[PDB]
């Protein structure tokens, strides 16, 4: 196993999202919503709300049990590994393929935030920036896609409505919701077994 920097996924994007128009666009989305799908089908929250924000970003919040806040070697966050080190991993591509990226965990009491900028070079360390009750958890990712990279950075509703409704069939049980600050438009989906 060779690890890689961020450099390497933006030197080829599509060899990791397959290609740079509107479908690698999306594969963006995928990624982060199947980290937190992955959760869910471990049993760990019951809803995944994604929503398209008015300045172009895309938010994906899960209510699992927050990354893990500890602290990899030379005192570097375990966040920041994940989303800066290619295995070649969504974590990281859709951060290296970001102008910004924000993470933000839920845990002990605690609520985390990191932050990296022009493609995922990290501008805070992993930092204690509120609390909240000892029963919340969760891990909101935002990132805003890279328009030197892209040809497109227009998320398409229609597109992310379908996909989450299909992930939301097979999950089972978790509810899975989109919200459009653009437009106002607005969807759940939940399917119970
Ligand atoms: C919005 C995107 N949502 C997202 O990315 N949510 C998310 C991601 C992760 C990842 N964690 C990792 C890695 F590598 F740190 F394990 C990769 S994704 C985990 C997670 C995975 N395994 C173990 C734990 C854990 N906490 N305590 C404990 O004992 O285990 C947590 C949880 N929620």
């Amino acid at each position: 196993q060779v690890l890689e920097g961020l450099d390497a996924v933006r030197k080829r994007p599509g060899m990791y999202i397959g290609s740079t128009d509107g479908a690698g666009l999306h594969h963006l989305v995928w990624e982060i919503v199947d980290n937190a799908v992955d959760e869910a089908l471990s049993g760990f929250g019951d809803r995944i709300d994604v929503t398209i924000n008015k300045d172009g970003s895309l938010t994906v919040q899960d209510h699992g049990r927050g990354m893990p806040t500890g602290m990899h070697a030379m005192g570097i966050p375990t966040v920041e590994v994940i989303f800066t080190i290619l295995h070649a991993v969504g974590s990281s591509v859709v951060n290296a393929l970001s102008s910004w990226l924000e993470v933000e965990i839920t845990r002990d009491g605690a609520v985390y935030k990191q932050r990296f900028e022009n493609g995922g070079k990290p501008v805070t360390t992993l930092k204690k920036i509120g609390t909240a009750l000892k029963s919340k958890t969760g891990t909101k990712v935002t990132f805003m896609p890279d328009a030197t990279i892209f040809s497109t950075t227009d998320f398409k509703y229609n597109t992310i409505s379908e996909r989450l409704n299909e992930s939301a069939f097979l999950l089972k049980n978790v509810t899975l919701s989109l919200t459009d600050k653009r437009t106002d438009e607005a969807i759940e989906f939940h399917y119970e077994n």
